[PDB]
């Protein structure tokens, strides 16, 4: 069993995909299953902001809850960061469209992730799954 096969099965069982953002929400990575869960290609997401896909009324609380969580690191110097434990939150994400005449549709999803320094930058690596409220 390959690395890629294992993550296929785990993310299938979760109904989820992998996502990595910078602290301003800029998207640097998305795994292939976002297509069957949201009908975006990963390349439509990478280099865009996560907030381009979150309804505006949610932005304040998502950023607040991420910021507040990052403050739990004792220092913010990237070499010495390490998330103490996982962050959890839910929100909507816009779906892709074959028909732009159609009105916009959204999936309610749950994030689970951690801050982690790259390479030094601070990024949030997460699993995003379908959820219900």
């Amino acid at each position: 069993m390959s690395n890629e096969e294992f993550t296929q099965l785990m993310l299938e069982a979760l109904d989820g995909f992998f996502l990595a953002i910078m602290t301003d929400g800029s998207i640097i990575y998305v795994s292939e299953s976002v297509t069957s869960l949201l009908e975006h290609l990963p390349s439509d997401l990478v280099d865009q902001s996560i907030f381009n896909f979150i309804p505006e009324g949610e932005h304040s609380e998502v950023y607040k809850i991420l910021s507040t969580h990052l403050l739990e690191s004792d220092s913010l110097t990237p070499e010495y960061l390490k998330s103490k434990n996982q962050l959890e939150f839910c929100c909507h994400m816009l779906r892709g469209t074959i028909d732009p005449k159609e009105p916009s549709t959204y999936e309610y999803v749950k994030f689970i992730g951690n801050f982690k320094s790259l390479n030094d930058r601070v990024c949030f690596v997460a699993t995003v799954r379908l959820a219900t409220p």
